[PDB]
């Protein structure tokens, strides 16, 4: 009825507007801020382009097809529109598969979080995805290879006002597997390894980068002591000059209370090295360290880094039970300390690491790991929005009379609405957040 059509009209207009605004913003943000011109964001540009082309050239014509209950745009635009629709989905899922693979080679390289690809190579990859997926999208449609031979389909082909996507089973099966299932299966398989590797490759340096933070200017501790870099304690003296001298001495140049990322990592290495040397020189800590596994050793190094060899050595009953592998018993004693009261968020992560012997407490804490999670969210949400439609479509092939037109259209629009979601997910990135407020003049 009238109220449903007008109400449907408003909702669809907002979907078209949300997709277009959101995706133009992404493209603009990457194009204007150099810090965002990265290989990963070049693939995100490929994905935002598909979503923009979806939002501008696909969804408005689909909306008009639903509202008008017919196709008023002619047979040529009908086949062309359908081809663009398929291209936008094929290109998107292959771009996500490329991201997964790129992230895999990155995490399994000594560079860890940087692409092994150059921007030129990445551009050529994107161009290859779009050309190939465009060839597999447009050719079977223009050539009419997709066409079904039943009368309901045949009548619809000859009718200029009918643009119902009737396809033969071989086309529906073949194009779905190659254009959607194969890249999806590879993406989910490869990206689960990326996540596995980020947890597996967690070390003491990332653990402390997480706990201590990074500051290139002098700041105050929890104890209010002058610090810089990754928890590098400068002096217990309440003089900023005393902190500045000690800094100038450490680095070996006129720092003026500021250091480089190169200098921050340099001090950090010495500190972590000293913590380990201090453990190996302590009679009370060395047997505890020898009995611990790789992960738990990092938790112990962390404590020595924060409190010092002597401080940790005082936890005589905890250390005894760490040695005796009585983790939950050690955890209780460690919780019943001044250390836990002073730094509860850090202590709980360290205590958890001692209990589990895993990195689950440091899961998605690093900014690079947070970027990986964001990319996983993009992939997970695309899959959730498109898979019900693709399953129902390949089930309509096996069992002809499954569910009706209204369910088929609904599930396609679930997929469509995904083109509007990605700009909101990039809001997770602080770099993207700043870019947006800058472009939106907020
Ligand atoms: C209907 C069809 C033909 C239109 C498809 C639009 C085409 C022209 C778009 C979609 C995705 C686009 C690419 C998206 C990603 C990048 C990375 C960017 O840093 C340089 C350009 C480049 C390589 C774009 C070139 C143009 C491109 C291939
Ligand atoms: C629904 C409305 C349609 C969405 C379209 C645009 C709004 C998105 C806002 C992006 C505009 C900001 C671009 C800008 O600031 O311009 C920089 C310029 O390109 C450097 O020369
Ligand atoms: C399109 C969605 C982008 C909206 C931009 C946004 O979320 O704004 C930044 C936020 O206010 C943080 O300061
Ligand atoms: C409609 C299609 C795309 C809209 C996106 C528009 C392209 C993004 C604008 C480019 C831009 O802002 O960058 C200019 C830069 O300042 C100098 O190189
Ligand atoms: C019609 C969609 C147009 C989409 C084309 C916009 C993509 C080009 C782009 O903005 O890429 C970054 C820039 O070329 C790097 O300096
Ligand atoms: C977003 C796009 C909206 C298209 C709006 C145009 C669709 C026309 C409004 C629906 C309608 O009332 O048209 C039924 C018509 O009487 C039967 O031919
Ligand atoms: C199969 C689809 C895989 C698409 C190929 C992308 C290649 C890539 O991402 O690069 C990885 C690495 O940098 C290469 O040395
Ligand atoms: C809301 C949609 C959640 C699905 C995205 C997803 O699969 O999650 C990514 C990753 O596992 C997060 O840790
Ligand atoms: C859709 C409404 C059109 C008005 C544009 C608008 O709302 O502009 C606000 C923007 O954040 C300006 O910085
Ligand atoms: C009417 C056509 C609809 C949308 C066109 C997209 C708007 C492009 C704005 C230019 C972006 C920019 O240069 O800042
Ligand atoms: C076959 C799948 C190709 C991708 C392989 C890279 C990721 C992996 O080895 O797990
Ligand atoms: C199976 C269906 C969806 C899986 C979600 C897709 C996200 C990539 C998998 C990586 C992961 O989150 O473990
Ligand atoms: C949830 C998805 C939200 C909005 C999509 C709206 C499109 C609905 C079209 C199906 C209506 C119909 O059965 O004709
Ligand atoms: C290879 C491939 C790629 C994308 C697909 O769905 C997109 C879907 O919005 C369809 C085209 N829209 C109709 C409402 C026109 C499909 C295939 C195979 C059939 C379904």
């Amino acid at each position: 009825d009238e109220v449903w059509v007008v109400g449907m009209g408003i909702v669809m207009s907002l979907i078209v507007l949300a997709i277009v605004f959101g995706n133009v913003l992404v493209i603009t943000a990457i194009a204007k801020f150099e810090r965002l011109q990265t290989v990963t964001n070049y693939f995100i540009t490929s994905l935002a382009c598909a979503d923009l082309v979806m939002g501008l050239a696909v969804v408005p014509f689909g909306a008009a097809h639903i509202l008008m209950k017919m196709w008023t745009f002619g047979n040529f635009w009908c086949e062309f529109w359908t081809s663009i629709d398929v291209l936008c989905v094929t290109a998107s899922i292959w771009t996500l598969c490329v991201i997964a693979v790129d992230r895999y080679f990155a995490i399994t390289s000594p560079f860890k979080y940087q692409s092994l690809l150059t921007k030129n190579k990445a551009r050529v990859i994107i161009l290859m995805v779009w050309i190939v997926s465009g060839l597999t999208s447009f050719l079977p449609i223009q050539m009419h290879w997709y066409r079904a031979t039943h009368q309901e389909a045949i009548n619809c082909y000859a009718e200029e006002t009918c643009c119902d996507f009737f396809t033969n089973q071989a086309y529906a099966i073949a194009s779905s597997i190659v254009s959607f299932y194969v890249p999806l299966v590879i993406m989910v398989f490869v990206y689960s390894r990326v996540f596995q590797e980020a947890k597996r490759q967690l070390n003491i340096f990332e653990m402390l980068r997480i706990d201590e933070g990074l500051r290139l200017k002098i700041y105050k501790d929890t104890e209010g002591y002058y610090t810089i870099g990754i928890g590098h304690l400068l002096t217990k003296s309440p003089s900023l000059n005393a902190a500045k001298s000690e800094l100038d001495k450490a680095i070996g140049r006129n720092t003026n209370g500021v250091i480089t990322k190169d200098e921050a990592e340099k001090l950090f290495n010495q500190d972590v090295d000293a913590a380990v040397r201090g453990i190996l020189r302590n009679a009370k800590l060395k047997p505890v360290y020898d009995s611990l596994d790789a992960v738990r050793r990092a938790a112990l190094i962390n404590m020595v880094f924060q409190m010092g060899e002597t401080g940790v050595a005082g936890f005589t009953n905890s250390l005894r039970m760490l040695q005796q592998k009585r983790w939950d018993e050690a955890a209780v004693n460690l919780a019943k300390s001044r250390w836990y009261n002073q730094t509860p968020n850090r202590a709980k992560r360290v205590i958890t690491t001692f209990r589990t012997g895993t990195w689950d407490a440091y899961k998605f804490c690093l900014k690079e790991h947070k970027a990986l999670k964001t990319l996983g969210i993009i992939m997970g949400t695309f899959t959730l929005c498109w898979l019900p439609f693709f399953i129902v479509n390949i089930v309509h092939v096996i069992q002809d009379n499954l569910i009706r037109k209204e369910v088929y259209i609904l599930l396609n629009w679930i997929g469509y609405v995904n083109s509007g979601f990605n700009p909101l997910i990039y809001c997770r990135s602080p770099d993207f957040r700043i870019a947006f407020q800058e472009l939106l003049c907020l």
